[PDB]
């Protein structure tokens, strides 16, 4: 019956595990880019290399914006679902 | 040299992050669809059910599960913001370093 609730609680477990894995990759990403800033600081054309660093950082900036937008989209939908639920029961 | 090999490595890492995320975005879709069907099944239950105690027990169970997803999503959002803003700090610093 309404024991999709046991099942879906288990889906959250799986997705939470998948999340820490992705968070790990976010720390490692942040790790390399800090190492790389330090390299550039030491070496301060090389401004073609600078141009490429800026363009790569731009990519990461755009990707994390997409990550945010996506979390907010699903979070918003969860809210709507809780609102629907509330009106259902009240 | 050390500078070049990091630039390739970090680019491979971004591509690996793009793929991992698409998988996570897929999972968020799934969760959203699963919870939609959870809601539909609840509606079916509420319809048939005539026992107020069992209804109230199930309402509680539903609220608590939704709260867990709510809390976890707020946690995904906080982590992305933390790392996004760290990057933006680095980007600003770097801009001023090279100009
Ligand atoms: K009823």
């Amino acid at each position: 019956l309404n024991k999709l609730v046991e099942h879906i609680k288990e889906l959250l477990q799986q997705l939470n595990k998948n999340w820490h894995r992705h968070q790990g990759n976010l720390h490692d990403m942040n790790q390399q880019m800090e190492q790389l800033f330090q390299e550039f600081q030491h070496f301060m054309k090389l401004q073609n290399m600078i141009h490429e660093m800026q363009q790569f950082m731009n990519q990461v900036d755009n990707h994390l914006q997409s990550e945010s937008d996506t979390v907010h989209h699903f979070h918003n939908k969860l809210q709507e679902l809780m609102n629907n639920f509330h009106h259902l029961v009240h």
